[PDB]
């Protein structure tokens, strides 16, 4: 490095320059190239001149520091390799004390990364001292950052040093500052994972317990997670004595936020504790949560209903469900809160395959219908979106026999907001239950909307009919829809006869020239004789709409004559639309 007199610290100068710029987004790119500087500079000078500089001089914005923190996590080689990794601790230590939590986290991430580059000897000589300094810092941000450095260095150090570490983590757990206690509780699980079991059962448990009885709600709530972690590390035999007491204390905590957490992690708690305990403690506890005084907790528990039942031992399963859970589920269907009912409706039918066909029909269908008829759009939408499970269990015929009547009723609601929602369910119904579901009744419903007085409804029905034909095919249309369409041309109810015309207007667009000409046109032409003037002018409008799909020779010999006689009608509107059709079809 002697051959650098004219260099000395040239690259530093280059670096210093760009960092003197005013354009942040550009100074950022500089830090990203930091390595180039390190290269141009030797590893000996990078250590001695670049680092100290990056450790105290830098002042910049938070976005830059972040980039710097990230950079230092990939500088081991660029500084001399494993032999000199600790040289990075100082600048990283500085970044883990900044005010912007996001920057502190990157530094911590980088510190965890290079720790693996330290020889067990360097951990004790350099890494631990750093952890001790941070844990004892005057500024709380330093102590919060320390919490995340314990798990990476504990494994490789001496037994004597491990004992020192356990003690330092204990002190953090009982720090005066809530923010620090919260950070410790959040790392308690991952720290326990690298401890030997003896120390978990003797030291972790009491730290766990103390945090779970903390005076700060925000601290106690974080203990539930630690509870799942600690239970996963212990054998079944130790749970009752080392964990259950605290878990029970959490389930009955005065703060609903703590209880919320228990419900939010009930399935993991279930798996972690095993079926025996699940039966004795969790089953009763679950009933309480479903009946909590706070709706937030009741909603959290509702979401877990199917998963909880699904994981009960096949030994007691159906028994406790029928006798213990079902009754509670019945009451939740009538809960006064919408979030509660929504959460339930998104999972409740997943129970069908667990209860079997007979029970589903017997006990679930009634609840199924109640929710499907709810005032809350979210509730009924969740029911509609999960028909698969029930369908596989009971037949499509049994399901339709139960579902169809309710759909009918909703399809003709007095509120257009509702009628519209039902039209929106059609694609979900077709996609889930298939062609076998669209029977006579269902199809009539889809057609009747075309005569609704609200534009949005007619427009939606139109799209739906076309999508349906596009999915099931024109042959399905020819065999299942047209027959009915034609039958209504007879009906004495004029709205029905009008439905024939509107349907034809839509089907002509997707059934093709052949079916339209052979099975739709004849009916339209015959209706030109209808006694109701209302029907007659729509016949003209309909001929104008489907005419372009027809053969020119058909237009001239069959459409034209009919349109011409309609121009000789006594009704003012009939004569008007007849002549317009003639003009628009160039039969003028």
């Amino acid at each position: 490095a002697a051959a650098d007199g004219d260099d000395s610290l040239y690259p530093i100068a280059v670096l210093i320059d760009e960092l003197r710029n005013e354009d942040v987004q550009l100074r950022l790119n500089s830090i990203k190239k930091l390595s180039t500087i390190a290269l141009a500079l030797g590893v000996e000078r990078t250590r001695s001149e670049l680092l100290p500089f990056l450790t105290d001089t830098i002042y910049d914005e938070d976005e830059v520091l972040l980039a710097l923190a990230e950079q230092l996590g990939t500088f081991t080689t660029l500084v001399g390799g494993p032999e000199y990794v600790h040289c990075l601790l100082p600048p990283l230590e500085s970044l883990a004390t900044v005010e912007e939590t996001v920057v502190r986290d990157k530094a911590v991430e980088s510190l965890r990364a290079i720790s693996h580059e330290h020889s067990p000897s360097d951990l004790e000589a350099h890494f631990v001292p750093l952890v001790k300094r941070l844990a004892g810092g005057d500024w709380f941000t330093s102590r919060t950052s320390a919490c995340g450095l314990f798990s990476v260095c504990y494994p490789r150090v001496s037994s004597a040093v491990k004992a020192e570490l356990r003690q330092y983590f204990r002190n953090l757990c009982s720090d005066d500052t809530p923010m620090v206690r919260r950070a410790a509780a959040s790392k308690l699980g991952e720290f326990a994972k690298v401890l030997e079991l003896d120390n978990v059962k003797s030291e972790i448990i009491p730290m766990f317990s103390n945090l779970a009885s903390d005076e700060q709600d925000s601290v106690r709530l974080l203990a539930v997670e630690a509870c799942v972690n600690i239970a996963q590390l212990l054998p079944q035999e130790d749970l009752e004595a080392l964990v259950m007491p605290t878990l029970r204390q959490a389930a009955e905590d005065k703060s609903w936020r703590v209880r919320y957490m228990v419900a939010d992690k009930f399935t993991e708690l279930q798996k972690a504790v095993g079926p025996e305990i699940t039966k004795t403690d969790l089953v009763p506890a679950f009933q309480n949560l479903m009946k909590d005084c706070e709706a937030e907790v009741r909603a959290a528990a509702s979401h877990k209903v199917k998963e909880f039942c699904e994981n009960l031992s096949a030994d007691c399963r159906e028994n406790v469900i029928m006798s213990q859970i079902l009754p509670c589920i019945k009451e939740l269907v009538s809960d006064a809160n919408q979030h509660v009912k929504s959460a339930l409706a998104s999972v409740i039918m997943g129970l069908s395959p667990i209860l079997g066909k007979d029970n589903t029909i017997e006990h679930l269908l009634p609840l199924f219908l109640a929710q499907l008829k709810d005032e809350c759009p979210e509730v009924r939408l969740n029911i509609i979106s999960n028909l698969d499970c029930v369908n596989e269990v009971i037949g499509i015929r049994q399901l339709s026999q139960s579902l169809l009547p309710a759909i009918v009723e909703l399809a003709e609601d007095a509120k257009w907001r509702v009628r519209l929602a039902i039209i929106e369910y059609m694609p979900l119904l077709a996609g889930q239950l298939g062609v076998e579901f669209f029977d006579e009744k269902l199809n009539s419903l889809c057609m009747a909307w075309l005569v609704d007085h609200v534009y949005a409804i007619r427009e939606a029905a139109t799209s739906n009919l076309k999508k349906l034909v596009e999915k099931f095919g024109k042959e399905w249309a020819h065999a299942t829809i047209i027959p009915k369409v034609l039958a209504m041309s007879g009906d004495p109810n004029y709205l029905h006869r009008m439905t024939t015309l509107f349907c034809i207007n839509v089907l002509s667009e997707v059934c093709g020239q052949d079916i339209t000409t052979k099975h739709m046109l004849p009916t339209v032409l015959r209706m030109a004789g209808d006694p109701v003037a209302n029907v007659r002018f729509n016949v003209a409008k309909s001929l104008q709409k489907i005419g372009p799909i027809l053969d020119n020779s058909t237009l001239q010999s069959e459409v034209k004559p009919i349109l011409e006689k309609l121009t000789q009608d006594q009704d003012v509107d009939v004569k008007y639309f007849a002549q317009e059709a003639l003009t628009v079809l160039s039969l003028a």
